[PDB]
């Protein structure tokens, strides 16, 4: 567990997934996770430096890790309260999480998600409901946080 997460944390520090740069809250405790997010190029989010902290349990591998944005978003699948809503990270198929994926999936699936959001019951229906209609004030809001992003 605290031995996976020391290897998984190493290796992303060595060979990132392009655009994220991962860290320790606490350099004593591998569970708390600081990461920062760059927004995708070709996306609303493209200048974004927007920070998240990973929550990892003591069971890890069987066991999703909660991710928080950190750092202003506007996005259909991150709640009011930053937290993002992904199946991935949801836990009792391939689409749910699995023992046998990683940080850098998890990482991986968050490109998709600013990328392409996945509706169906968003965490954040203010956001859902705008990009899909009032799409002119949406893309004008992402861009206040991506803005703010770069002045903090």
């Amino acid at each position: 567990s605290s031995l996976l997460l020391k290897k998984q944390l190493a290796d992303m520090r060595r060979v990132p997934v392009d655009g994220f740069s991962a860290g320790l809250v606490d350099d004593n405790d591998i569970y708390k996770w600081e990461v920062l997010v760059i927004g995708p190029p070709d996306t609303l989010y493209e200048g974004g430096f927007f920070k998240a902290i990973l929550d990892f349990p003591r069971d890890y591998p069987q066991k999703p890790p909660k991710m928080k944005f950190i750092s202003e978003i506007w996005h259909p699948n991150i709640d009011k309260e930053g937290n993002v809503c992904i199946s991935i990270l949801h836990d009792p198929p391939e689409e749910r999480w699995l023992p046998v994926h990683t940080v850098e999936t998890i990482l991986l699936s968050v490109i998709s998600m600013l990328t392409d959001p996945n509706f169906e019951s968003p965490a954040n229906v203010d956001a859902a409901k705008m990009q899909r209609e009032n799409y002119a004030e949406f893309k004008k809001k992402v861009a206040q946080c991506v803005r703010r992003s770069q002045e903090e």
